[PDB]
């Protein structure tokens, strides 16, 4: 297969070169129809890049034609970085999604002495998460001198002392001019390699969309969009799809898992008849499109028959709260959770409110509007709606 094998995830401040950078590495040039395939619970998007090195003067890019010789490169491997919409987006995807990232690449500016506070948050999560694939990205160096440079580069080996990122590279880049880019490129084959899956394991795929593709008014059946975060998925195969297609009974509402075929696989953009964990993944079923319409299935799970994550129509939370830096005066300091509250979860690609009716110790008791699918000790992102704004506060891990 050619598809995305990693996903990297492209932390750093809404514009310290971040945009510069990823359109660097994936060649984007031209202005991004590719919004329109974001997520809608957590805001991930996902941009494909191929790694070839230059048989000439063995030199890494993202490029079919070497940027140093210009001659043809030969194919190493296709990745895919993924990103958020701002510091609230980006925070919320790590804490609900950390299966989706297998590396990330931490880019610190240059141009600033001190860590800034969302970048003191970014690591936070990382941390949090056990991400250690990392690989920092100096970022606008050709706006500072060989002084201030190196003064900045022993700044962040102190931050990252004693942290997931303790043994990450510092690659000082410039994207604009693209120097050391072929350094950056190297450092990602050498220190976010494809991780030793067993593609044996039971199928786990997190929809993040679900669309009914058949043209503006033959028919195809519904269509699922989202990552495969273990085993994978063949043409062919029976799912099941949890919690599933909602319904009424008693002046109630329920979910009912749906089992249906996979009729397609979309991965790295193309037809392939085997899908694996890593980028974007398209799976055409034999669903009735009137199912999948409008992202109805969007934050669903799906598995093979009989081996799926339970279904939680409440939750028993481990809370741990967080010791934020970014935000306000007092927005920095996380009032204890109360019973009645209504909070904002984010759990794998899942989202749903939820009603706290009951406290323990370090934990909290959850009614949930939605039900979600979900394995226990899974990690869920806690917001709280501050002002009119949701907040990210903490995050509790599944109880059972
Ligand atoms: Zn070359």
């Amino acid at each position: 297969s050619r598809q995305a094998e990693v996903n990297i995830g492209m932390v750093g401040h809404v514009d310290h070169g971040k945009t510069t950078l990823t359109k660097a590495l994936t060649g984007v040039w031209t202005d991004h129809s590719e919004e329109l395939r974001r997520g809608i619970t957590i805001k991930i998007g996902f941009a494909d890049a191929e790694i070839r090195r230059c048989p000439n003067c063995g030199r890494y890019s993202t490029s079919p034609v070497c940027p140093y010789c210009g001659h043809e490169t030969e194919f190493v491997r296709r990745v895919s970085f993924i990103d958020a919409p701002g510091h609230e987006a980006l925070m919320t995807t790590m804490l609900a999604g950390a299966s989706l990232m297998d590396g990330a690449i931490l880019v610190i500016a240059a141009n600033e002495p001190c860590p800034r506070p969302q970048t003191r948050e970014h690591l936070m999560a990382l941390q949090i998460i056990g991400q250690k694939n990392i690989i920092i990205a100096q970022n606008k160096i050709e706006l500072v001198d060989k002084e201030k440079a190196l003064e900045n580069y022993r700044q962040i080996k102190e931050f990252i002392e004693g942290t997931v990122a303790e043994n990450a590279p510092i690659i000082p880049i410039s994207a604009l001019h693209g120097a050391n880019i072929d350094v950056l490129v190297k450092a990602i084959e050498d220190f976010i390699p494809t991780p030793k899956r067993d593609p044996n394991k039971p199928p786990k795929m997190l929809v993040l969309r679900s669309f009914d593709v058949n043209k503006p008014g033959k028919l195809v059946g519904g269509v699922l969009d989202g990552s495969i975060v273990q085993g994978k998925l063949k043409v062919g195969d029976e799912i099941e799809i949890r919690p599933g297609v909602p319904y009424e009974e008693h002046g109630r509402i329920k979910y009912e898992p749906i089992t249906t075929e996979i009729v397609s696989l979309q991965a790295g953009g193309q037809f392939v008849e085997e899908a694996y964990p890593g980028g974007l993944v398209g799976v055409g079923t034999k669903l009735d499109p009137y199912l999948t319409k409008g992202d109805l299935m969007a934050g669903n799970v799906v598995g093979k028959p009989g081996k799926l994550p339970p279904v939680w129509d409440s939750l028993r939370l481990e809370v741990h709260l967080l010791e934020r830096v970014v935000g306000t005066e007092q927005e920095l300091k996380v009032e204890p959770i109360k019973r009645k509250e209504v909070l904002l979860l984010n759990v794998g690609t899942a989202r749903t409110m939820g009603l706290v009716t009951g406290l323990g110790k370090d934990e909290i008791e959850v009614k949930l509007q939605i039900p979600v699918c979900a394995e226990p000790g899974d990690r869920v992102a806690i917001s709280r709606q501050i002002g009119s704004r949701w907040r990210l506060i903490g995050y509790g891990i599944i109880k059972e």
